[PDB]
């Protein structure tokens, strides 16, 4: 099955998921000089005050912090979006070395990691029906650079020892995702896809310009997770990023001058 190694990595995924070579795949390189400012973009609204986390799960590809999405809590709206998108989970993609890890790049620059806060369009009723629609998802993408620690991330780092291997989960209540946000909500936006199989083309990407800073110790703890299950040969969970894909017939728009 699919993964990030030599024999099952991104260059292989198209054989089980032909949409890998589709018309709106993600990630992409953001060429800052050609992303035009769009003064019709409305401002972005991130309302996370009532977010209710439940659990953290090592899925053998990344870890997911999962939210109760059964009520109208933790919503993203405004910016490029029509209507309201509900937070369901967040996860990260990261490298084996600080020089690589992000999925989107900015003028070919790779950041050490990238956070994806995944939201579904509430007009479609739940996540499963939303990923059958071209405007079913909105992903807020946030870059991480290594410098000062992010205090808001430490509760995640500290729980990773309890979900080292594929299939492990842990209770993870009362985590506040506002502590993972940078100061500015200036962003780039474009239509794209999940960056992991099944690579579905459902996503309005909203990629923040301002990275957050995490410490070298915080990211080193991500790199101690495992892709394998318990009792299997150890394969460190590193380099779980897909490289940039062809932009094709797409324009990237900037929310800021
Ligand atoms: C499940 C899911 C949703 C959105 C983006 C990614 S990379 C994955
Ligand atoms: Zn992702």
């Amino acid at each position: 099955h699919w993964g990030y190694g030599k024999h099952n990595g991104p260059e292989h995924w198209h054989k089980d998921f032909p949409i890998a070579k589709g018309e709106r795949q993600s990630p992409v390189d953001i060429d800052t000089h050609t992303a035009k400012y769009d003064p019709s973009l409305k401002p972005l609204s991130v309302s996370y005050d009532q977010a209710t986390s439940l659990r953290i799960l090592n899925n053998g590809h990344a870890f997911n912090v999962e939210f109760d999405d059964s009520q109208d809590k933790a919503v993203l709206k405004g910016g490029p979006l029509d209507g309201t998108y509900r937070l369901i989970q967040f996860h990260f993609h990261w490298g084996s070395l600080d020089g690589q890890g992000s999925e989107h790049t900015v003028d070919k620059k790779k950041y050490a990691a990238e956070l994806h806060l995944v939201h579904w369009n509430t007009k479609y009723g739940d996540f499963g029906k939303a990923v059958q629609q071209p405007d079913g998802l909105a992903v807020l993408g946030i870059f991480l650079k290594v410098g000062s620690a992010k205090p808001g991330l430490q509760k995640v780092v500290d729980v990773l020892d309890s979900i080292k291997t594929k299939g492990k989960s842990a209770d993870f209540t009362n985590f506040d995702p506002r502590g993972l946000l940078p100061e500015s909500l200036d962003y780039w936006t474009y239509p794209g896809s999940l960056t992991t199989p099944p690579l579905l083309e459902c996503v309005t990407w909203i990629v923040l310009k301002e990275p957050i800073s995490v410490s070298s110790e915080q990211v080193l703890k991500f790199r101690k997770l495992n892709f394998n299950g318990e009792g299997e040969p150890e394969e460190l969970m590193v380099d779980n990023w897909r490289p940039a894909q062809p932009l094709k017939n797409r324009q990237i728009k900037a929310s800021f001058k």
